[PDB]
Parts: C-alpha cells; structure tokens; sequence
C-alpha cells in the first residue's frame, strides 16, 4: 500500500499521440495518480514529432538515475527523449523513439520468439512498432533500476496490446517490477462483434485461437493473452469487458477499473443558451414547415463515431419510428426532434438546410428592421402621450419587407432528414434506415430526424454550438450500444446535466447498473441486449423513450437535478481509488515480503 | 356539482386597489375561480382612479339584465364602472365608487342602525367607506336579481370584514343570494397578540367584548363578527385563524379555505447561483477589511415582509442567532452566516460607511478588469510573438500604482455597519436594539453577520439593485418564525422558488405544511412549535433549526432545496381550488337547498 521508493511507469502507446480514448484516459488520470504517486509517475510512450511539437516541453531528466539511463540508451544508439507533458498535472513523459528499426529487424524480434515462442508477421506494421516500443520499455525499466543503486521496486501498468509486449519481457528477464495490465477493449471483441451473428451470447462458446487465426489478427491476440496471463494483476475498464476477457483471454479481471473524466466545472444555464441555439437551427431547418410547437419539442442525440451496429443507432432508429407511430395515435402535441451526430464523409452543407438557415436569417432581419421602426414610432408615440395606434405602425414599406419574407418562407418539399450532403446517401446506414422506418420528416410526423455526419464545431454556419454545448442543449441522449467497452460518449453526457439511456452492453450501463439501484429516477436508463432479442431490446428502447417524452416539466426537471449528483460516481478521484487497488494489489503480489498490505 | 345559473360575485375592498395581501390573493384567485364560474364570475371592489386606468379596460355589460342593472345603478346618483380586469384569466368587474356617498350619512348609516343595530364612528374611514361599499353591494345584486330572469343560484364572495357590511345587509333584507364570508385575518387578533402578554394561549379567556371595546375597535370588530354569523359558510385561511375564530367571532369556521398563489414564479438552478453572486458581490463591498470569511462557505439568512418585530418573531430571530454565532465560535467553522433583515423602516439614504463600501467594491473591480484586460493583452500578444509570458514585466508601472491606490482604498478601519441605511431613529430600532444587547456587532471575532436592510429591496435602489424575488431566490436559507402570521405570504412565496423556510405552528402556512407533509423538515420546510413550547425554549429549538442547516453537507444542502421545488404544488391554485368550491356549493346547500344540493367532499 506504501509505496517508499516504487516508480509508476504508465506505459501506453497514448501517452503523447491522440490515437484513440484510451488517450484521453490517461491525460486525465494523469493529474489524480500525480498527487499520489508525486514525481515517481513516469509514462512510457511513442515519441511523435506532432507530439514533442505541441504536447510535451523536453526536460533535463531530473532523477540522476534516470539520468544516466536515457544518456545510456542514447548512447547505444536507441532515441529516448526525457520531458514533460503539458497536460493538466504535469506528469514526467519519457518518450522512447520507435525509429530504432535496426535493432526490431532481427535481434528484438529474434529475442521474443526464444522467450515467449512469438513473432510478430512482416506485413504489420503496428504490431512491429509495438514490439520495437516493447523493448525499448523492458529496456528502459530494466536499465533504470541497474542505472538506480538501492533498486526501487517499480509498478508498470501497461495499458494496451500494443504495450503488451513490455509485459511478456519484463516477467521473462525475470526484472523485479510489478505488473498491472488494463484492457481498455478486447482486441477480439471488436472483430467477433458484428462480425459474427451473436457475438455476447455465444460468449461462453467461442474458440479464441479460432477466431483469431481467421481474422490474421492471431499475433496480436496471442500478445493480448500472453500479457493477460504475465500481469500480476490484470484489470479491465468495465464488467462487460471483464465477461469478454473471461471467455477470451482466458484470465479474469482481478479488479474492475473503470475509466473516468476530470468532470471540473463540466452563472449560466447552459441547458438555456444550448436548447435556443438548436431552436434557432431547427427553425432554420424546417423553412416554414413550422407547424409543430417548438415549446413542447425534445431534442434527442446520438454521437461517437459512424459505427451503426456497434453504438446501436439502429435500436435508436427503430425505437423512432415506434415512437413516431405512438406520438401519433395518440394525438401528443410533444415533437421529438433526434438529432444524430455521426462523423461521417459529406461533401458541403446541403442546399435546403443552408438555404433554410439563410431564411431564417432573412426572416429575423426583417423582424429587426420592422422592429425598430415600431420601436421609433411607439417611442415617439409614448412621448406624445397616446397609446400606439395598431394598423398604423406599419409603414408600406414594411409591408413589402415582411411580404417579400413571407414570400422566403414557403417550401413544398419536405424539411431535409441530413444536414450536409452525403458522398454517398444510398450507402449510409442511418439515411438509409430513415427512409425504410417511414421518417421523411413530413408535416404529419411527430418524429423528425436531422442527421448531421460533420463533428460539431463552433465553425459552422448552421448549429454554431461546439458539441459541448450541443450535447448541454438536448433533454437526452439515447447512446444504445452493442459493443461499446466503456462508453465514453454516454459518460460524457452524464457528466454533463444530460440524461442518458445508455445499455447493459456498455460499459458506462453496467457501471451505473452496479451503482444505482434505482436508474430511471437518476435518469441513466439502462437498455438490456444480454439477456433479450433485437426486437425486443427496440420495444424496451421505444418504452423508455416514451416514458421520457410523457413526463411533465417538472419531472424532467427533477430528472436533469438528480443526473447532476451522479458526476461524483464518474470522477477520477473515486475511479483512481479503484486504480489505487489494482496498483496495490499489484506491488503486494510481486513482492509479498516488501508490501504485504492487501485486505478486501 | 353543476352550476347552471349561478353567478359568482367576489366582493372585496382589494378588487382593483392593492392595499393590503388580500388583493394579491384576489388577483391570483381570479384565473381559477374564472374556469369555474365562466363569464358569471364578477368582482365588486372599490373604483380607484390610479387603479382603474392601469390595471382595468372599461366595457360594456355582456347581458342585457346586467345592463338594466348598471343604468339603474348609474340613475340614482351612484357613479359604478364596469371592465374587465387585465389580470389572467380577464374576469369582468364591477368597480362601484365609494366617492357616490350622496345620502350615506343618516340614510344608509341611519338604515344599517335599524337593520343591524350597529353604528359606525364619524372618525373611522375605512369603516364609513365598507358602509358606503356595503350598501352599494347590497343594493347591486338586489336590484341585479330584480331586474334580471330570477336567478335562484348567485353566490356572493365577501372576502374581508370591510366587505362584510354587504353580507350582513344581503341576508337582512332575505335576498335569495347565497353569502360566503371569508376572514383572511382576525380583527381582535392583530391587536390581541403584542398588545397582550399572552394572546395565544389565553384565547378562550379573553372576554372579547372588552378587549374590542378598550382599544376603540368595537365598530370594526362587531362588524366582522356580523358578518362570520350572517354568512350561511363561513371561512378562515388557516387552521390557526380557525382557532382564533372559534374563540374572538365565538363562530366556528365551516370550511377552512387556504390561500394560494401561481406556479409562474420561475436546468434553471442557474438563479440561485446568479442571485448568490449578486448578494456575494454586496457581502464584499460591505465587510471590505473584514474579509477573512470564506465567502463560498458562507451562507445568507433572510427574514422579510412588513416591519413587526413581535409578529414576524425578528427577536426570535435575532437571539437564535446570538445562539448560533456562540455555537460557530466554540465548534470552529469556516462558514460564515450572513442574516438579512430586510424589513421595511423609515430610514434615511443609504449610510456613509455602506455607500462607500460599496464604491470601493467597484473601485476594486473596475482596478482589477481594467488590470485584467492589460494582462489579456500584453499575454495575447506575447504569445502571438512565439515566446512566454514574462509575468514579472506583465504589469505596468500605471496599473502599479492604479492598484496600489486600490489597496489602499480598501483599509480595514472600523467594524463593517449593521444597518444598510441610516434609521431616523437608530438608538430605538427593535432590531438596532436587540443587535447590540445580543453582542452581534459584525466584529472579526463573529461568525454571524447581522445586515438589516430597512427598505424593500428594489431595482432603483443603487446599491444592491435586486428585486425582492431574485434576491430571496440567492438566499439559502429564509427564517420567518412568525407569531401572528394568518397566512405567511412571505414564506409561502419563499417556497414556491424552492428557498427552504422555517414556518412556525403560530403561521398559517406552518399550520398547513404541517398538516399537509408528515415530516417538515425532510422536504426543507422547519416548523417550531411556538403554540405549545415558551419563548426561550423555542428560542433553543431555532438554534437547532439554524445550526442544522449551518452543519449540513454541501450535497443534503441542494437536495433540501430540490425537495422543496415539489412543495409548490401544495400551494398552487389548481390543488388550492378544491377548497373553496367546496364553500361555495356548500353555501347553495346550506339555504335554499330545494334547487342544488351537493353531498360533502
């Protein structure tokens, strides 16, 4: 539990290259395990030139030992760069280079297979930077702690496969350093679902070797494993993931470590500022189409990236057009506005929605120019002392102006279902299931569906909201999710006031599952899809959808207060205790003698 | 429980003039009291010029018979308007003038003698004007019922003992309208409580008579008792009032109709958050020198309404805190409680120490913006450059010195004021007074700070330019341990912005919460029991109250606050409604009941 002279080396292949979320895990763990563990955190990552560019400052490798360590490295030939990163915390970043190609060609491939009968396959090359990354870690942790007189027992925490590697070679060299090994995802996991039919049910009955040597991804499972099975204590990022990691790498998760956001701040209702800003887009959208009042609408959202099966757009999807079809019979004046947000290829802004964002535009221009000539023609009336004359504020010219507007605001073609042109509109699953499900977003229709494949940015002319305060704006985010290992999208929103439905299948679900007895009242409905049918999972969406739309105000209101208490459940300080475990557990088992301070 | 002719007249001397709490009731009565009665809902109150021209459209009569009614009314030197008000739900009134007073001395007055056998003083004005509005009303829906088709079912509202000469007068000359006669507060109990030792307890003993009769009141309170008898139904706005109805009026209340109020009041916990930065901001300029408080633990007290130091229990108030700032002393806290008294007084402006708090606030501000923006630039365009900061050079010499003068202005001297304005009389404040006896001077040493604000806080005021509801909306906590309450206007509104509010057994609303929630303090809303503890003993009970919320966590804090938000419902109108339909079909039963007869809720 102490830990006297123990060094952390956090070792990932996102430590100063933005890759994947996993990036973002460590960046913001990177400020609670600082205080812990002080200057003995130590992340081990891939020098980038874009990296060492923006992200980290080079220092003068401040602990002597280390000193002489990377001057050693340096000095055989082998680039390792010393620094700190910028990020929030200020974490002691040593970057080993992946250009020692020389060495990986033979002599470091050539070591692996005799140690731990693996290779790496000429044509990867991902898997061949990451053994180059593998040895150079060993190497670097190894020579610390000859280069280090009094050795300090130190605790490696390698985050990914491609960190795997360090992880077989370390416990083959046989170096006294403690090892934790998170799986942040399921290397198979991925591939089987979609992939294959019924990934999560036939779980318990999959041949990993099998699967893997299909998908040529078997070297890179087998280093997965072979991590899994050298780690001291191996840990996963959710319970979801510690069920794949069960039935495929064959090893269960000592402890269950789930990822975290530094929630911070994340005067002003944001939720206010947001819901008009997409009011004014929707306005916009709809050029006179404007039927339905926008008082009573909900704004739904599904973000992430363009994975249609995995993030579950299609249970969003299909749940719509149940919802459509409920709305309609009976007869709610409430309007369901689903804004699905998908990074997706698009050539520009397509012409009616930008069109219709420039009429609104021409409509609000002219209620400003009639609206001050009312303003100086009331002022000068309230000066003289009588009431304002109606049907004399309007001067002809106004009429041509606001007729001429009118004139702007008239279309006979259905509002747009997808704000920026698709590349492709046959080829997109979401257009595609928009027609089949029957939403065109007709006058008649309760449920309108605005797909907008660009990332949100504060750039664009339509929706000028940065995808914070997009995501501030809407009443909920429906983020149903068949793979998801943790969801950081959903996370997100629930630190943010939004009420999220996320799934029993993600890894965020099965979080707030075990933490909350009671989810609807907090607000984080939990669809299943472990224990149900496709079919049926989109009649539980379209049930809980509903409940959500046949709630008064205040009960939303309540709903929004009580997802607010639930920021605490997903911030670093108590994920890091969870951390803190892994890692204690971790040096206990390593070095029973040394730390023998492991109850519960 | 359908009204098929009836015709719902809600007599009240507040109708269109806002003299009192009554004419807030009316006006938010009115939207309610509308969807059930349609366009047979008529307000009779007294015609105000001032009142008319802004909040009253003059119309024409809907009905022909109401026309008849309106040019006989007009006829015989009496001067009554008809309009529909512009409040919600547009109900038409009646505004009769009580200035059409012609024949009212030794015609009505002789005629109210003979009927009633009572007399009005030649010195009273409000009761000579509820004669003349009295007789009016009488008269209107008399010769209404004349002219018209006979309408079996009318049901005239009387809300106030003002209006209650029409009551006594309608049932005397046996008109067929139903009466209903509401007491929003007890005559005799106003003057009872204070000028009593012991008003509450002592209820039953009180020889009534006497007491009315002693403080030259006899008039008034005869009258109010005439018309609690007259009245078929009888209301009282809360269980408390009840019990000093059973005993002063020596009638027992029928029904017991509660007052409400609207829902219309507000994420949006953006207010208490904006509204606490404002009050934060006033705290700063007013303690300048003194700020060794941590002024995000600090918490803001507040107690409001009209100026009644016994009524609104402010001595309760004031010793609970001498009590707490003992206990915040021995336990040390880092909280801070800041009490707001902001009962109105007549004061003078605002005193030399708090203005000049205030501007040296601003000074600060304004120093540091303008410090800021210099910083903003020189950084952004030493980062636009490619190099770093250099915070040293940063500052100039100018802002240097712009700051020093800053630092200086800002000198500790003195302890920071009690008293926001200047009184006229200061030595004699009952709060001034009892501040200094209870040892709260603002002193460093103090961690409760005492701010009486003498004047209602309003927009035009230059410092702290807060309406009354943003500023109650910032506070955390409203203490209103009331003695006399009938109903607590204050509190109830306090409640319905979701502020958690001490109430007391002695207030109506205290009553009703009580009634109403089994557990008062879960939901945020206190109750002491005054009625059945002493005054020191409830005194210690506050102190509990106060130091539990001083001792709560961060979390139970916004959770009390998020219960009280559903507390409102309690007292909307839509739920509050129930209560009086209930005195009105219970009227249509209790004389004539051939035509409509309803079994009780």
């Amino acid at each position: 539990f102490d830990l006297e002279n123990a060094v952390l080396f956090e070792v990932a292949w996102e430590v100063a290259n933005k890759v994947g979320g996993i990036y973002t895990v460590l960046q913001t763990k990177a400020k609670v395990t600082g205080d812990e563990w002080g200057d003995n955190y130590f992340l081990v990552g891939p020098y980038t030139e874009q990296g060492v560019r923006t992200q980290v400052e080079l220092l003068e490798a401040p602990t002597p030992a280390l000193k002489r360590t990377l001057d050693s490295m340096n000095s055989k030939g082998c680039k390792v760069y010393f620094g700190r990163w910028l990020i929030e915390g200020g974490p002691l970043v040593v970057l080993l280079d992946v250009g020692a190609s020389a060495w990986a060609l033979e002599r470091w491939k050539g070591e692996l297979w005799d140690t731990c009968n693996i290779g790496v396959p000429w044509y990867d090359r991902e898997a061949n930077d990451a053994v180059l990354f593998g040895f150079l870690t060993t190497w670097f942790l190894g020579e610390f702690l000859a280069q280090s007189e009094e050795k300090p027992h130190v605790v490696a925490h390698f985050h990914e496969w491609l960190a795997g590697v360090g992880l077989c070679l370390c416990r083959a060299r046989r170096l006294p350093v403690a090892t934790i090994f998170t799986t942040h995802a399921t290397l198979l996991g991925r591939y089987l679902c979609a992939g294959a039919v019924d990934f999560y049910n036939n779980l318990e009955n999959f041949n990993v070797d099998k699967e893997a040597g299909e998908r040529q991804i078997y070297h890179r499972y087998c280093m997965e494993r072979a991590a899994a099975h050298c780690a001291h204590v191996f840990t996963t990022v959710s319970q979801i993931t510690a069920i794949e990691a069960q039935h495929l790498l064959k090893r269960k998760p000592d402890i269950v470590t789930p990822n975290g956001l530094n929630v911070k701040k994340f005067f002003q209702n944001l939720h206010a500022q947001s819901k008009a800003r997409i009011q004014e887009f929707v306005r916009g959208h709809f050029y006179g189409h404007l039927d339905f009042n926008l008082d009573k609408t909900l704004y739904f959202f599904i973000a992430g990236r363009y994975e249609f099966s995995n993030k579950g757009a299609d249970v969003f999807l299909e749940a719509l057009a149940r919802l459509n079809y409920l709305l309609r019979v009976n007869g709610s004046e409430q309007t369901v506005v689903a804004f699905f947000i998908m990074p997706a290829r698009t050539n520009n802004f397509n012409v009616e929605t930008l069109k219709g964002q420039a009429v609104r535009k021409q409509l609000w221009d002219t209620a400003n120019t009639v609206k001050e000539k009312f303003g100086r023609k009331l002022y000068e009336s309230l000066l003289v002392g009588s009431l304002p004359d109606m049907n004399k504020m309007l001067d002809k010219e106004d009429f041509t102006m606001m007729k001429r507007a009118i004139f702007a605001t008239q279309r006979q073609s259905f509002p747009p279902v997808c704000t920026h042109n698709m590349l492709d509109d046959s080829s997109d699953p979401i257009l595609t299931t928009i027609r089949r499900i029957g939403l065109f977003n007709s006058s008649a229709d309760r449920v309108k569906v605005i797909f907008h494949p660009e990332f949100l940015s504060s750039t664009s002319p339509l929706l000028p909201v940065d995808y914070e305060e997009f995501v501030r704006g809407c009443h909920l985010g429906v983020f149903p999710s068949y793979y998801e290992p943790w969801g950081y999208t959903p996370a997100e929103c629930t630190v943010m006031g939004i009420p999220s439905i996320s799934t029993n299948l993600s890894g965020f679900g099965c979080f707030m599952e075990e933490h909350i007895a009671d989810p609807s009242a907090y607000g984080i409905y939990i669809l299943d899809r472990r224990f149900r049918s496709l079919d049926d999972s989109c009649s539980q969406l379209t049930s809980f959808l509903y409940s959500f739309c046949q709630q008064s105000r205040r009960q939303r209101i309540i709903q929004r207060n009580r997802t607010e208490r639930l920021s605490d459940l997903l911030d670093w300080k108590y994920l890091g205790r969870y951390y803190m475990s892994a890692r204690h557990m971790a040096l206990s088992k390593a070095f029973p003698e040394h730390f023998t301070y492991e109850p519960n």
